[PDB]
RNA sequence: CCCCCCCCCCCCCCCCCCCCCCCCCCCCCCCCCCCCCCCCCCCCCCCCCCCCCCCCCCCCCCCCCCCCCC
């Protein structure tokens, strides 16, 4: 009664602070930045076709050029906006198309370029340069190409941003980590994709995509924004479904330790009863209702990174942390996880009881009542 | 009280986030495409008859073809709208009807025909040719043409959208996989139109179909608003009565997983009451909340690629699937069905419970009350 | 008719305060796994069948009200 009514709400208590600043700060993201308008996106489609249909294809400057294809589907204007919301100032800088006049091989010979702060006229005809050559290879092989086969077909833009989507994914631990990961799961869903473009190579694109995140900390804001933008379509063609599903496999990353606690919750793990495991639980609970608060938006708090994703952290709990990944443990689903439990002696038990839960289902009756049962 | 109040409603939360962006993408469908108007509808069907009348008919364009109609009937305004809300950018070519002069068999001859980006003026007289051939042979059998046997029949444009709806209904599994089933279906229900046209062939417009869908599948978008358009109708034929019906059998394709659980539950399966299958319970149900929330839209989400679809998997919970996927077994519902238990030992213990229901139908009194009964 | 007695009120004491006392002081970023989805089957309907039918206006008597006292 008395004392049972003193407590401090810290987790929202923070929120409120961070969420009612009455200043704000602005960056300056470098020199320039490339805003392609939807009028361009065709184009960059066509030039993302010709590095998947290359054989042992350069990805270095892949991850940049799909960036723009993302951003030629927001659009110039939706693109900016999105930089502006983030609070970073943009020098914007208009796409246009040109032809460019150059003798290769001696024959003076016309192409298709995009002037671009981020990418020479130079290497961007040596894409379809070295596209040409793998594609009359092509030809020779089969006689004459298929659509499935060509730098045409209008996937080959969403299909380079899904390897980026499974970047997303992994990004949650910071570093190229993931990297293993990503080709697994790129060889499994993507499979048939991998069969219709040559250049599809999952650990050089993954690299190059890993790159510009790294390199360029902005355009991390700007993907995950497409995505959601991507995700909010109405229909679409199997392979934007796919991306969708794969985008979305990135919600929730940073905060597999949160999903866990629900999961010891479910199955009922014995040590969350645990005396000092009950002291943290007043608290736990502040912090799973203000993820519940802050909705869908949270999801992504971990892959950008957005400060208030601190306020999640089950770290600061460590007694309960611990039963919470040991019940994981013991149901075989964390490793090669690295995450460590703070105390051994709780996560060894709850590890115990959890291995022993798999092992009895008892049937619950009174879920369902029925008036009359002979058996 | 203390944990049981600890929960994060993830299923809403992620519909939450796509359902609020503040920004969009927009996709370049491709170079053209046509929208016919209302205008135009008649010819179109009159073009549809042409092939229907015809013999071991070329089906290659049909696909391409039923669309047309499909966009007559929706009109060049409706049309585009519907493409727009989709978020494709839309160089929308007008359609009028041309006379066009060329000598076959030496004599010259007059054709009408289609101003369109997608049809060659060639390959349209092409269909008319031989529509003639399969006509005069078809006057010489029986001596005079009837009505329900020409070309002119106001059913043909409709009667070619029914096998495109067939191709609808099983377009969930998303490659042509459904294709025997469409036959199959196509034979029973269509019979009637099997007889007055010998060019109803449904193998050949079925992979006609799935051959613009896959191709173009801005056009899957197209035509299930237009088939819901078609279905908003007050009255109509018997075609159109029977293509509703069809277009309708495919409301909820790719949630049938979602079914088969209220079915379980109605038929109050035990293996329900399970401790790991009870554990998953508290989110089994914000999915059919999610799902109830959604409402009528919901049906079509698999079928044009709406990634918000993934969200009403059953997938996510395998003790829960397991005991639906085992239920539906037992009840003898399932197969081919290629949807697999990730818990054997539910999936058994479920089909054998089920398997045993059929067999033992108790009356149960309690449902209706009456206040003297002899027996 | 109503009405009819008596009758001002008040009257003491009293400022209030007064002590002690800044506060603070440790630790600690976070994160880290796996994983697209989907896949069966199935148009719907289908019987019988207009309705209605009888009787039947309503009404009818008695009767102003009031009247004392103060």
């Amino acid at each position: 009664m008395a004392l049972s009514k003193v407590k401090l709400n810290d987790t929202l208590n923070k929120d409120q602070l961070l969420s009612s600043s009455k200043y704000t700060i602005q960056r300056s993201t470098g020199d320039s930045i490339d805003t392609p308008n939807y009028d361009v996106q065709k184009h960059i489609n066509k030039l993302c076709g010709m590095l998947l249909i290359t054989e042992d294809a350069n990805h270095k400057f892949t991850g940049l050029i799909g960036m723009l294809y993302a951003m030629s589907r927001l659009g110039r204007e939706d693109t900016i906006k999105i930089l502006r919301d983030a609070g970073y100032h943009v020098k914007a800088n208009g796409v246009d198309v040109t032809t460019h006049r150059q003798d290769i091989n001696g024959k003076e010979m016309k192409f298709e370029v995009l002037t671009l702060a981020s990418l020479t006229t130079e290497i961007q005809i040596n894409i379809e340069i070295e596209s040409r050559k793998s594609y009359k290879k092509m030809l020779k092989e089969m006689g004459e190409v298929a659509p499935e086969y060509r730098h045409d077909s209008p996937d080959c833009g969403m299909i380079i941003l899904c390897i980026a989507a499974l970047v997303i994914t992994k990004l949650a631990a910071g570093d190229r980590s993931g990297l293993t990961a990503v080709i697994r799961r790129a060889n499994n869903v993507l499979k048939n994709e991998m069969k219709r473009y040559k250049g599809l190579l999952p650990k050089d694109i993954a690299n190059s995509f890993y790159e510009v995140f790294e390199k360029h900390p902005h355009f991390i804001d700007v993907f995950v924004h497409f995505g959601i933008a991507q995700s909010s379509t109405r229909g679409g063609s199997r392979v934007e479904g796919i991306f969708a599903g794969l985008f979305m496999n990135a919600y929730g990353a940073g905060q597999v330790m949160l999903r866990w606690g629900v999961l010891a919750k479910s199955v009922k793990n014995i040590m969350l009863g645990h005396a000092s495991v009950q002291a943290e639980m007043e608290q736990v609970v502040e912090v799973y209702e203000y993820a519940q608060k802050l909705g869908g938006e949270a999801g992504f708090y971990h892959i950008l990174n957005n400060p208030k994703a601190s306020l999640l952290s089950l770290t600061q709990f460590p007694h309960f942390s611990s039963v919470v990944l040991g019940n994981a443990a013991g149901l075989g689903i964390m490793g090669e996880y690295r995450g460590t439990p703070r105390n051994q002696d709780l996560y060894d038990a709850a590890k115990a009881y959890a291995e022993q839960l798999k092992e009895n289902g008892v049937i619950n009756y009174s879920v369902l009542d029925l008036t009359a049962e002979e058996l």
